[PDB]
């Protein structure tokens, strides 16, 4: 029924400070994001990166999904700090996703594009346009479906 981006492996991956973590936030917790609520959201899995980040996938044979899903947000590892950054989403060289600024306390963004007839993921999370300080960015429950 699904496949997560972290049970995948990439073409290519960059993040701006330490390594990109596979079900885990940038350094190492469980992946949290602001909820609607005012609750803080656990998501078992995803990738955990940091600004400035480009990954690439292959959607070379799973042409049984119909979906790219994922929540994205400042990682609540980072709360209360200067996090900023901003998560774009593309397939096929077009932008099909767009956060705009997220910070500490922004609500999470539910991310959901049709990805038939596509063969290439891209994701990438930006450094708000300031520094990259705090700039981590995660992928809750990013999967295929
Ligand atoms: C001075 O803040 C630090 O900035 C780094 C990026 O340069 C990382 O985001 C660290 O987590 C953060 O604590
Ligand atoms: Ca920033």
């Amino acid at each position: 029924t699904s496949v997560y981006l972290s049970e995948l492996e990439w073409k290519s991956a960059s993040t701006g400070y330490g390594e990109i973590q596979k079900d885990a936030s940038c350094d190492g917790n469980t992946i949290t994001l602001k909820g609607e609520n005012g609750e803080k959201v656990s998501y078992d899995k995803g990738i955990g990166t940091h600004a400035h980040s480009e990954i690439v996938y292959s959607l070379e044979g799973l042409d049984y999904y119909d979906y790219f899903e994922t929540f994205v947000g400042v990682d609540q590892e980072m709360a209360g700090t200067v996090a900023s950054i901003s998560f774009e989403v593309y397939l096929d060289n077009e932008k099909v996703f767009d956060s705009g600024l997220m910070t500490g306390d922004t609500t999470q963004k539910h991310v959901k594009v049709p990805i038939a007839g596509k063969n290439t993921l891209k994701l990438v999370v930006k450094d708000g346009g300031d520094s990259i300080g705090s700039d981590h960015g995660s992928f809750g429950d990013a999967k295929l479906t």
